[PDB]
């Protein structure tokens, strides 16, 4: 009976793994090829998981079902889905991943984003894939940081206010309640401020896991983010370039 | 596709109806027979929906499948469940049953009861009963008051504290921003404060239905939730002994 939504492989590696970077690959946009070869790189550096996340997609299931099998082939590391929902359908999904991180966005004005299309993914487990063969489930508390019109206009997020920790404190006390895995902080144009790490770090439960995603390109961000509390540090675009094998070694230095 | 979590006829009806109590039969306390001549009368006083709700159920499929089917063939008010969850099965369902309230209970301590026992019923569905002949399902905050060990040590419940609204209007942003149907508010053992039932009213989207029960044996008792802001005034107690019929009478205002 597959632990669905609740704890499973992926979620105690990550609880356990050593804190670190961790490498997004967004498959609509990447070459799988390519995909191949970072993903052979992350296994060196020991990554906890390898993460395919974009906001764009479409023609998901014939696209990833093959992305994700060529990873997997690549890596031992477990493949973490992120990517949004659509009403009618739910979070995407398909055979082979090891996990899909569900975000919950806290500070969207559509309920349906803040946390119904988890209902409506759930309602619909486990149609075409069976259910042995299902992704975990990594409940996940998302917040937006910076303006973002993008993310905005797409899923009704406003951007997290920290001009007071009222509103923060408000996600805290939900994600410790309501039992989370994890929290997600994002800025997709500016960067997610260290003392709001700290301050998420300072609020949660030990076993919830903090990620930290949003441009991202050196080592020095990456160490100032763990030393601030984050478990994960995500970076994407710093490797969507051809010399990115020399991007990868500063930011995992 | 049924509409399942998403708005559908019984929460139209419930947002539309005038504001008014409305009877909870216990069905695993309350003979079948009982229960039909009850909603029998509930029709012929106005009430928007008949509750069938108990904290404590065994054989649920097997008693309530026919249970459903008796009080429906007598009365043509919608059928609501409202029972607690259980891990390993989520909440409880029949087929025939108009909606089911699904209560999140954010004072609890066990993230299970504050919303996880959703996942694992959404998860289930739609089981033994045809997709299409599913109940719609009410998500409601549910919020305790006075002290009730029974659920506390059933649910995790904590009373929801009224020295401050620090902790209710956490509960309020919550039910605004999540968009949820409904807020029940409930004393096992007290009475829900008046005052409370005004600052949800107040706090609530237009569209957010407000149920209070507990304790409610007066019809005084159900004007002053009314007047303080309640949509439905829930009482089940009041009615479970052989004088129902006068007890009903005076609680409905007659
Ligand atoms: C808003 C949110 C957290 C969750 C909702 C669901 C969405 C939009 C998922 C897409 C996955 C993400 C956040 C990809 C951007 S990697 P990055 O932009 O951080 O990469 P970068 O290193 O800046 O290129
Ligand atoms: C705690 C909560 C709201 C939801 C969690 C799920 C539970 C325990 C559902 C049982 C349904 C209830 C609250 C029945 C009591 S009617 P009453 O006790 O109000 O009737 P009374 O008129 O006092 O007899
Ligand atoms: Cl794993
Ligand atoms: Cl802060
Ligand atoms: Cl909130
Ligand atoms: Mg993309
Ligand atoms: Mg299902
Ligand atoms: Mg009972």
């Amino acid at each position: 009976a597959p632990p669905l939504w609740r704890p499973g492989r992926v979620l105690a590696r990550l609880r356990e793994h050593q804190p670190g970077p961790v490498h997004i690959i967004d498959p609509f946009k990447v070459p799988v090829t390519e995909a191949v070869e970072k993903a052979a790189e992350l296994t060196r550096l020991g990554f906890a998981a390898v993460l395919l996340a974009s906001t764009d997609y479409e023609s998901f299931e014939s696209h990833m079902e093959p992305y994700v099998a060529a990873v997997k082939a690549a890596t031992p590391l477990p493949v973490v889905l992120h990517f949004p929902p659509r009403p009618g359908a739910g979070f995407p999904v398909v055979r082979g991943a090891d996990a899909l991180l569900l975000p919950a966005l806290l500070g969207s004005g559509d309920d349906y984003f803040v946390w119904k299309s988890f209902l409506e993914t759930l309602a619909a487990f486990p149609g075409r894939i069976p259910r042995e063969e299902w992704p975990e489930l990594l409940l996940t508390v998302a917040l937006t940081f910076g303006e973002d019109p993008r993310t905005g206009d797409l899923l009704g997020t406003v951007p997290v206010s920290t001009a007071s920790t009222e509103e923060i404190d408000r996600y805290l006390h939900v994600a410790r309640a309501f039992g989370f895995h994890m929290v997600y902080l994002y800025s997709r144009n500016e960067h997610v401020p260290p003392e709001v790490v700290r301050h998420f770090r300072k609020g949660l439960g030990p076993d919830q896991v903090l990620f930290v995603s949003g441009n991202v390109r050196s080592g020095r961000q990456v160490t100032e983010y763990l030393d601030s509390g984050a478990d994960y540090v995500g970076f994407a675009g710093a490797l969507e370039q051809p010399d990115w094998r020399s991007a990868l070694a500063e930011i995992a230095g």
